[PDB]
DNA sequence: GGATCGGCTC
DNA sequence: GAGCCGATCC
């Protein structure tokens, strides 16, 4: 069609998108990305330790896709 | 570590 | 007013 879904969720990870119930921000967005074993991160310094205590140091803290336009 | 709400900057 | 990050509770 007109938009397509290129390059935007990495394989092995999961994404979650929910709206926050009512606040001083009511209305707001709020996501994040939960690591293939199920481990919910919403930081870049915990998502550091993650990787490296893996030992696997390969993904980035840039890797992390939370844009919704896609890239 | 996990889940939910509010504070600060532009 | 709008957008993004942090603080609080368990």
């Amino acid at each position: 069609g007109s938009t397509e879904c290129r390059k935007s969720v990495p394989c092995g990870w999961e994404r979650v998108v929910k709206q926050r119930l009512f606040g001083k921000t009511a209305g707001r967005f709020d996501v994040y990305f939960i690591s293939p074993q199920g481990l919910k991160f919403r930081s870049k310094s915990s998502l550091a330790n993650y990787l490296h205590k893996n030992g696997e140091t390969s993904l980035k803290p840039e890797d992390f896709d939370f844009t919704v336009l896609s890239k």
